[PDB]
């Protein structure tokens, strides 16, 4: 069936159409694990960081009967419709570093956490300082506003790399909506707040 | 409905053929939010930049009614005649940053903008003062002159990055025309002046 | 059956984006790394820049022909095979391939695909100035696929003369994890490089 | 009737044959920017603007009541394998990758490229200046089926480190040791220094 | 002409190596070395450019000679899989990859390449310079299905000056009984 399940899911959806259920907008929860922390700069304010990003949303025209089937199986994701979500201040491409597979589930709800290197622009004074930095970055939808997408939050340090030259205090996240000048509409995201001191 | 209007686009969509409405110019909007200034050089004159370029033009072809169903939709713009622009004193290539979807109304307006990094060749001298320096960037077709396309323009710190070491004194935006020696016909841009100095 | 005739059957059969389970069993890949190269490291960052022979070793038992009487092996490019689809949880670049991406495809259907590869890690680089010398552990393991889908086991002599660093001992050793957020474990091979500057 | 005009196209060009009688490929760098020199290693990083012009009869069209001219994607038409010789790094294109076709079948590309060379870089800062020399040509096709023919500080940048004396191109014709048939090449001549 | 490519496409096979009888694909491979470019002898590293003659016959693809060659897209034709051992970039080619063929099925590309080697770089300095060996071979084809057998177009403007030897080895690895076929190239060159 795991064939079949592939061949449902590529007929059955198609990567360029969000799959909104009944004109509600497609929740798509978010949700960073950092691992490391590579390059800082203080006079540039730009910092180099790895983490897991994790995402999750329903497809529930993808789902199938699992009493005899596999009840989960890994998709490419050129074969689904994944979220546009961007880093608003992100000042590199995000480079992934796992393959790019997702997961389905007979439900129909996914999965897609692949590992990102990735630079940003943000507040970097006092990471020399025992009160750390904290650094803020922002994760939402490109081109979908809040009719269409939602975008929601789901051991800070528990993967994080013990050999990194930094140290994490804290992560928070939290769900923000902004309207911006161009246009009436409204674009949710999470911020995420990363505190963390050199050591 | 969403994929009932997205086929149609998909079928009739034309990427590699201006939409231009009976020898009449396509007419483009162009404008830039600059967002970020990396680094500058003030003995080689270049500049790294990260900006919002938002790019409007008419597909009539792309109408359909918003009656009973959405008035827009996301597209990718490999699927869509986009139109030539090119950066005069680009030095590099456009990073972009964003996921590559144009946003396409009912009305057939495109509206197609990514966050881009890109470097370029200006004028640096005065960066250090607090005149500041002015950098102008010109942007017009590469390959439809002034019958085929048509450039226009239309707060500047609105979304500037706080963490920045640059700040923005004023931004400009100005249409033009030029003929080359090559060629007796004419090419239109926007020069954009980026008056900014360091903090 | 010729050469373009496995080729053909292989195009056939052959599956790229679906796992080649045996009735209730996971696929078993085998692993190993063979070192040729460490050519940059930082003791301040504690990154690594290495060059190694990913060799990788599974079963694909549709693909397998009878080779009485025809070839018993083909090269196949990797995109027409399923791969695993194993990471360097470690690992801060992507790999850069250095060789053609290519697998060799055996009759009984076993398969073994072995890049070059060049990537950098973030690992333990303390100590490689020392007589006891450094000690990088690097991590591999299936990255969508847990330990009843897929298992990973492990199966200095082609290392360069040439590199600013000699190798003490590699070891490896097997894990099998479950992670905070999801259910299952996934299983992967920590192997670890003992090497000291010259 | 613009789209009429590339579904022709695109069923009448083979982009892997050139259309034969030498095909006669009209070559002229007009530079942008000079942006790296290095002196002690011989090598230059330029900006330039590459006009290609070339003939494909089995292209044309009708004029009248017709547009003169489109823009059509280099993927779809057969183009010159024109090669740097003393090339160091791949051309990056700056620009849209789209030719542009006239009805008589003429077509031209002129793409924005940056690039580095290794050339004499001696005397950049002295009054004489250096002169760079980039030597441009087909890269598989011999003379019997390409010619190169080469047909200023004017686009040139203000805000450059240096500035051009003199650009001057002149035609060659060149037998390697490995085979005997001739490659033409046209070499460009740049003397600037630094201001 | 159009023609010619038209059987080609419908022909060719880009993935099946083109053996005869039970014979091996026999590829001449020789290097042109043009520039060089960097070096380190702290880390035994060079970065040079050079031209890479491969050379080889496919029957498939020959017709009655209608002119004798014509250039294809190498995406069109089985290329042998040639690697560098000690490389330690991918090869950037700077050419069109575009190979040539004669009506008789001898098929010839030959692209710039600019790569980074591992080798020894201890001496460059030295009046006896430094000498490195870059050894090429068939990364997953054996000695059975493809054998592998072997300085005035050199840059003038180059910080490096050239003193070029070729040799054949044939390695059985340790994971696998069969052996490999490579070339050997050996460079001796010195600051200038
Ligand atoms: C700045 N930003 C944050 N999240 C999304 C955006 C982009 C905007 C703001 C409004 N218009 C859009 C848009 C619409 C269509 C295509 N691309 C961007
Ligand atoms: C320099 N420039 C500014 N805007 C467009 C250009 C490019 C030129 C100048 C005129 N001829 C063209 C051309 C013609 C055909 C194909 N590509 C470019
Ligand atoms: C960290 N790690 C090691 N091996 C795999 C992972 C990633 C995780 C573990 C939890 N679930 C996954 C997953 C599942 C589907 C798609 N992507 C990631
Ligand atoms: C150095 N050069 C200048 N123009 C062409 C060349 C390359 C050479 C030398 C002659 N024949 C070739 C060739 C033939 C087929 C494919 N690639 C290169
Ligand atoms: C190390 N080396 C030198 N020349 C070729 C190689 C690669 C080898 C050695 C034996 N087995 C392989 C192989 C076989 C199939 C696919 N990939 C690699």
């Amino acid at each position: 069936d795991r064939a079949d399940i592939l061949y449902n899911i590529r007929q059955t959806s198609r990567p360029d159409v969000i799959p909104t259920q009944r004109d509600r907008p497609v929740a798509v929860s978010v949700s960073l694990k950092f691992i490391n922390i590579l390059e800082v700069n203080e006079i540039t304010n730009e910092v180099d960081v790895v983490f897991w990003q994790q995402t999750t949303w329903s497809d529930r025209t993808l789902a199938w009967n699992s009493s005899h089937s596999p009840d989960q199986v890994s998709v490419p994701i050129s074969s689904l419709w994944v979220p546009d979500l961007a880093a608003y201040n992100a000042i590199s491409k995000p480079e992934v570093l796992t393959p790019q597979l997702a997961r389905v589930v007979s439900d129909g709800e996914v999965l897609y956490m692949p590992s990102i290197r990735q630079r940003f622009s943000c507040d970097v004074s006092g990471v020399d300082t025992e009160s750390g930095a904290t650094c803020r970055i922002k994760i939402g939808s490109w081109t979908h506003h809040s009719r269409e997408i939602s975008v929601d939050p789901t051991d800070d340090s528990e993967y994080f790399s013990q050999y990194s030259r930094f140290e994490i205090l804290d992560v928070t996240q939290k769900k923000n909506s902004v309207t911006y000048s161009c246009c009436p509409e409204a674009y949710e995201d999470v911020e995420v707040s990363l505190n963390f001191r050199k050591k």
